[PDB]
DNA sequence: CGCTAGTCGACAT
DNA sequence: CGACTAGCG
């Protein structure tokens, strides 16, 4: 997510319980569930020996939910970013480094740094997500598996009215343009909230507290699709883009060593990285609901090619991208593992 | 003051 | 993932 962000816009957020969302709709980033729960089992995960005690860790939430009137809308993760496959098999390496060495420390009987192994090998796949939604969808609750990453899918249903808050413990939410964010929530319903609106109660953020600029902020700072030039945190991000009032983004970070008063020197992949993260932040394709097809985050503008952007996310077609959504098409090998109909 | 790289906790007994 | 902090500009 955005390093640091949460802390940066401290002043927009309040304790609230989800009692406020009693009657209306909430999409939940069901991954951080997932990963909170299969910290429980990470052993018989890691292991692979057999355990469901996560599906229940994440019902819990479900019934939690239910209890107060709330219509939740479980989303999970679908396929990897066509760029952020790198980071991400690098994650998978060093998980399997902790497997292997926690099982190395298994036989040592260093118990406690095994643990510690263990539980940062966790692997949350397809499987036990699908796991999770047979369970929800047993309680009537409903599923989606987003096209790719389920921040932008999220970001989509509370841009479109669908649902009202989200819940989730990445920041990633609020750079893609969330109206209100529900962040670390426990089993009972207590959490932080940030809405877009009270943005402005940050006075760190001066005149950027926009949704471009904002966006601008986050990514200058350090993202997932982009890293940050080396000095360059939130605040001084902040500070270009309060000092700059300038729309053209680019020439504004080619001059970024002359606003924050140093000696920056920007190269082309970095020009270049910038504009696919934007591009990447805008138009991730997501799947709407209602219509049942594939589209971006944002509405292509005049001044964007749709067709360089294979980097967002590509196209599939609209039935193959409902049996994707619905879970029925796995995500790797594009093979009927289910067979739910929403219409009966 | 701000930024970076790193550590540590999460669950739950 | 974030919270948190030593080490440094
Ligand atoms: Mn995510
Ligand atoms: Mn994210
Ligand atoms: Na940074």
């Amino acid at each position: 997510g955005i390093q640091g962000l949460l802390q940066f816009i401290k002043e927009a957020s309040e304790p609230i319980h989800v009692r406020k969302y009693k009657g209306q709709v909430v999409a939940v980033d069901t991954y951080c569930w997932l990963h909170k729960g299969a910290i429980a089992c990470a052993e018989k995960l890691a292991k692979g020996e057999p355990t469901d005690r996560y599906v229940g860790f994440c019902m819990k939430f479900v019934n939690m939910l239910l209890s107060h009137g709330i219509k939740p809308i479980l989303v999970f993760d679908g396929c990897t970013l066509p760029s952020k496959k790198e980071v991400e098999r690098s994650r998978r390496e060093r998980r399997q480094a902790n497997l292997l060495k926690g099982k190395q420390l298994l036989r040592e009987g260093k118990v406690s740094e095994a643990r510690e192994c263990f539980t940062r090998s966790i692997n949350i796949t397809h499987a036990m997500a699908h796991k999770v939604i047979k369970a929800a969808r047993s309680q009537g609750v409903d599923c989606l598996v987003a096209p790719y990453e389920a921040d932008a899918q999220l970001a989509y249903l509370n841009k479109a009215g669908i649902v009202q808050a989200i819940i989730t413990e990445d920041s990633d939410l609020l750079a893609f343009g969330c109206k209100k964010v529900i962040l670390k929530m426990d089993q009972f319903g207590n959490g932080l909230e940030i809405d877009q609106a009270r943005l402005g109660m940050c006075r760190q953020l001066g005149d950027v507290f926009t949704e471009e600029k904002f966006r601008y902020m986050c990514i200058l700072s350090g993202c997932d699709y982009l890293s940050s030039l080396r000095g360059i945190g939130l605040a001084k991000a902040c500070k270009v883009l309060r000092l700059a009032n300038n729309p053209d983004i680019v020439k504004v970070i080619k001059k970024i060593g002359h606003y924050l008063k140093m000696n920056i020197t920007v190269p082309e992949d970095y020009i270049n990285g910038f504009i696919r993260a934007n591009n990447t932040f805008l138009y991730q394709l997501v799947f709407d609901p209602i219509k049942r097809k594939l589209i971006p985050l944002n509405a292509y503008e005049d001044d964007v090619d749709p067709e360089t952007l294979s980097y967002a996310g590509q196209y599939v077609d609209d039935s193959i991208a409902l049996q994707i959504a619905l879970g029925n098409k796995d995500i790797n090998t594009f093979e009927q593992i289910d067979d739910y109909n929403p219409d009966t």
